[PDB]
């Protein structure tokens, strides 16, 4: 089944394929000129998959309040339903993350929605940061790293009713973020609370599948304003490696410190083998959610090219999962996950043009300004052409978000959906 | 009417006394000594008052989770009640901030609560950042500086009301904070925002009575995260000129970029006249919204320094109003917003304490070390003994705390009100 | 001629085919948006940002400093580099003095100016240092420094910078003083700034009807815990202060973590304060970091409100433009070429950005939409047209790789002796 | 003795009354609280900090350094400026060295020391900077730089200071490097990081078996985009690959904005890497400000963190203990005096923390009660017990008081030459 009518995908590419025809014939010429060419990188761009949020899906909020739109989705099936507008239409988001107990129901019937509408399910994720109806222990003041026993019993009976879920519909991984942390100085013993946290971490690791791997997310802050168990990517490398060979870090690019340099962070996870994957969002002041690329698209380029080089230099077994986490308060959710994908796309895609012979030569002679001009050599191309062309070649739309316009498919959902 | 026992307090205090009295006596001679009357202090400290938030009262939360405890309040009514706690226990907090449409409700009805618990009202609170029921225009894309004329005048009305309700109670003044911003580069148009922005506190403006003073209050960021129309002191004083003498500006703490040297934007909101009151709260990272000195209890104390040096060189009926603006999500609201009252009254008590003669001298032979050195004395000093006294002496608890966990206080809410449920804040 | 013409000539042919097909494919591009890539050119070669005397030479940290070869001896040596970025980029025709760094004789300055095709800036003084024979000393603040003595020491060496402006062409001084405390208490925040204001208000008398006087605000560094002008804030307050030729000068480096600069320079246009910006890029302080090479898309965002100033209309708006930068591990030349560069790039792609549809979006609240038509012309690769605009004007389509052609930097290397104490 | 015992004396008894009663009154104050007095003063007495030789020079910033008078000029006179800071607090017995600054004959330093009574902390390398005649430049690096002559080099000079400090008494060696990038793309983060670890290790392999190698991470300064040892997370990965002889040592203002320090402090002391602390405070970024100036509840706890990691009796935990500030506006010696006492208020006030109280509300989550249980200690004014442990050990009551009744820095001040006067 296709959410959007093909006869509209069909018609809105067509009534830009001549433009696209003569950027993309511009674009391979010039990358000829520079020794690339431009069909291997795009056969590499429409290789290159992020799993959608479910969370993402909906309208979100902050704590001060939540501005739905219309047509909001009214559960995990309605939100499957939209995720499969975003994959249809950018064909780079073929699979979607699944967070319990927001999305819990039926896991066989979940599995059997996603393959009607040819999704799959990426990394599941906990939620022992909130309570739900009826919890016998509150997450008030923690989790896995809570003071009382049989509250961390029930954070880790629940991670595992998670794994289980995920077992049901194909999920190969569990992301644990979880806020236990403090709000005053002296209301948390820092090393007795880690303690805790690995302990149930331990736990958790001794139920997870020998093919399953398990994420842990740090953050500097939020829900906790003092202090926060898994704060930095010092503490998660700490874990993993105490954990085990499947426990590996995940880094959501908005949970680190103001100018943190956030590359250098993924550099050194890869070279100890602990980068698990990443959370992809961006953010000015604090942990945002915003848009991939729509504050700092530089930062998400240099990302990439740390992802870019370790392949380069030859690393092995380096297959991180990549993810958005975003909320999207003032926009159509759909439309902001289309254009996300789409500039994670776009950085990876730029990363790709770095010559590593030129590059690699100006570091060893310590020529800094051509060492950085060679990178942007490559993040000044604009590669749109080829995320285009990608899409096009795939099923996709040439402009998804024109597209998803045109097909009025936000108003379908309104009509459908109650207000 | 006393929602403490009055034996309770009686009791609470003749346990602490003989403590008290020694403490007491042997800082009065250590002061004595440095040439401070105690007694010249704990008279100044027991007139210092800081407004308590009605939102304070209650459980909060972050956009996460809300985790509420046992006997949490009601409504405006329950709320008061919990402040008249409060302010038997420490004295230091007789008026209440209250937030419309939040605490909504009969004037009459309100000012007959605040008069019997003797409370009384401190600045009203419009709230355009968020949409009530039956709203003809949401605020998702702003309220004040909203592009649609019909929304702008919808938030103006609002405001107006929350001046009518201000009026009947014995408030004097409206403090307005606006979410107003964007999330992503060229959503909106600074300028043009800013103007719209302007033209519509103009028509708020206009609707003050002679007596009463508009604050505008600037936020870096949250809940828009690329711009905000009121981002900062500079954009805030550029308001209260613009609008008039009735216009000033509101600091809240926990509202600057980091490493933001706070104590100087109070100083400079003072030379310039425009510093309308504060916002007490503390912070590590963010609009945190903790318990005020919890984090960061020196910057509480410079902050002061300033106020108190603005006052000891008598300055333009010089007058700022001080309110709490807190939220707590994992203690006891009336506890935490009892000690931080407490905190607020340490950081004024050691404030007085300076030797203004000698900083002065200090600073004009450019003698840095001593300068910071005078200051230090005053902070390193235990004024506890002093707060303690100043409450003992007004009604209040020698131990605030102490005295309403032995008084059951929550457990008796408790059985009086509805049980709560926790969930989430509006992440989804 | 610091570069010679054939090498240019030769550099630049080497590279004319690939920038024909560059351009006209950038053009029809272009001309599909509706956008005349003629005009955008135009206006690009036009763009013009004032090369700081002081970023000629290596620069240095309180740790260290490592001269490469060949470093100017003088401000002489200076000016002859500085005809070098002019040469090739076309975009740098003045330059910015530093007094006392740059002091001499008036006439001989201009006489270089005018022999090298280089004009100059706001003049720039220096009270955060102190020079040989001087009765005070600024260890304690300038302009504010609480002896009234210094203060007018102070105000006498602003006075002079004013009188050597005068004389060379400048119409400006900018003025920048580290003022401020390391510890609380230190400074009485409000009486230091009244002292400020008055040792400001001094130099505002000796400015002639034309002239602009710039001051600049910075959040710490050299003081680490109050700064006399710290920011805007306090800076646009100085200028409505002192009055119509007193205006504000923005230093991107120069603000807290996080904060939006493109707001406040919006803010300073609405109200008619923006002096001009000191270009730069950094990531954690006051890096004086190549423009571009940190946030290029901050850049952009800033380039976008200047050019909607124009857009709105804003009258009488004509910010100066310099770059502020220090180079320490690239040859000064090399990144004060592309650093200029960088600057026309992000202000050629603020005038591609579609104001007409940008404006529908703001209207609407299509929030998505709005930032999408910013993206638009920010992702566009106007390379060609910065390359178009230099080729037209005289120089060299890739500068850096022109520079490096002529053996410029081997050469100076020879005629230049390096200081060794 | 640098000060006449007759005036440390007089001095003494001079304020010897009010001390008694205030050390009286705090006494009966900590009874009534379950503290016996004389065993907190017994353990202040015994806390010591090493101070910094180029603590007592005047500092500066990269815009301008202001030399107040006497300033010392070499080693020896540094040590005889250091000697007046232990006499005075009698916290500070030994001095941290850094080579080349302080290079002299190994002999001399050590007799030196002797006469003065002063031992010698953690030896400190520089390849930060360059020296006259050096081979190499550090301008791209050193432990890390591509060039591998140029590690080889960075790594003797490590070794050349392990020698020195074994001929003094010193049993450590701190390592702290600018390496690190100014532009993406200027170095390989991964190979620039590997190559500093493989020199690491060599400079591992000349540490004597009583030996502790410290690497010192930074986030940003001299290098402005990227920095190979930026943070305690590097740094742990440092310390945990060389081996048990080395870890890390934590500089206070070395984090990023609004970090939680004392956080990295019990983390490192929970994986036994916590080698030792450079002690400053900060507002904006290493502004190397007179420790608690600025933040004195964050120091103190900091030190919460490390009486409780001796309270639950941690293994491998013995952190060495240093002050690294910097002294732009104020006389060296008296902030080096006033920063150590700061250091020993916060160390005096975590001893008060009720453990058991603490604990107790920890368990039962009771955040009100158990920062407020940190806070009934923070809030004691400690001084009565700072006082009386310096008088008790030959210091004076009132430090800085004394020194300046002494008239010291007039006296040396006759004695050494300034540039000009
Ligand atoms: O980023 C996180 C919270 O800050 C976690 O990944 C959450 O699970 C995710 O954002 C959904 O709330
Ligand atoms: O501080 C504020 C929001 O950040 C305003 O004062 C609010 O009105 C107050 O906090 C209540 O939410
Ligand atoms: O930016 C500044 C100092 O931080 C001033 O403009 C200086 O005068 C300039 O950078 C030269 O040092
Ligand atoms: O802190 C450091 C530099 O930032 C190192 O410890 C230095 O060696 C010390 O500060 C001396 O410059
Ligand atoms: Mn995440
Ligand atoms: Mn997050
Ligand atoms: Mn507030
Ligand atoms: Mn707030
Ligand atoms: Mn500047
Ligand atoms: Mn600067
Ligand atoms: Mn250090
Ligand atoms: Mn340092």
């Amino acid at each position: 089944e296709f959410r959007i009518a093909q006869d509209v995908v069909a018609r809105e590419n067509d009534r830009r394929a001549s433009a696209l025809k003569e950027d993309y014939e511009a674009l391979g010429a010039n990358l000829a000129r520079r020794g690339v060419d431009i069909e291997a990188v795009t056969a590499k761009v429409e290789k290159f998959f992020v799993a959608v949020p479910s969370w993402g899906v909906g309208t979100g909020g902050t704590r001060f309040a939540r501005f739905p739109g219309t047509g909001e989705p009214r559960g995990i099936f309605d939100k499957l339903d939209d995720c499969a507008v975003i994959q249809q239409l950018t064909r780079a988001t073929p699979n979607v993350s699944l967070h319990i107990p927001w999305d819990k129901a039926d896991p066989k019937e979940l599995k059997a929605r996603g393959d009607a509408l040819g999704l799959g399910f990426d990394a599941m994720n906990s939620n022992t940061f909130s309570d739900a109806p009826g919890q016998a222990h509150s997450y008030k003041y923690g989790s896995l790293s809570h003071t009382n026993a049989a509250t961390r019993a029930q954070a880790v009976e629940h991670n595992l009713e998670c794994i289980e879920i995920g077992k049901a519909i194909g999920s190969k991984a569990l992301t644990v973020w979880i806020g236990d942390g403090s709000n005053f100085p002296g209301q948390s013993n820092f090393t007795r609370a880690f303690e805790r946290y690995l302990s149930a971490m331990a736990e958790i690791y001794k139920g997870l599948p020998d093919d399953w791997k398990l994420f842990s997310e740090h953050k500097m802050y939020e829900p906790a304003f003092y202090s926060t168990v898994v704060q930095d990517w010092g503490t998660n490398y700490l874990i993993a490696q105490t954990l085990g060979p499947k426990a590996q870090c995940l880094v959501d690019l908005g949970h680190h410190a103001p100018n943190t340099n956030i590359e250098m962070i993924v550099a050194r996870l890869i070279q100890f083998g602990k980068l698990g994957g990443f959370h992809f969002n961006d953010s000015k002041y604090g942990d945002d959610d915003l848009d991939a690329g729509a504050i700092e698209p530089y930062r998400l380029f240099l990302v990439f090219n740390e992802l870019v080089d370790a392949e380069a230099r030859g690393v092995k077994g380096f297959h991180p999962a990549h993810m958005i986490d975003q909320f999207h308060n003032v926009t159509d959710p759909i439309e902001s996950l289309i254009n996300s994908a789409n500039e994670i796309r776009r950085a990876y895609a730029q990363a790709l043009l770095v010559d590593r012979a030129a590059l690699s030569g100006y570091q060893e002679d310590n020529d800094a300004l051509m060492a950085t001009e060679t990178l942007k050599r490559a993040y000044r191309t604009d590669v749109e052409p080829i995320l285009a062309e990608a899409r096009r070649r795939t099923g996709g739309a040439v402009d998804p978000v024109a597209t998803y316009r045109a097909s009025g498919y936000r108003a379908r959902v309104a009509a459908e959906r109650p207000a």
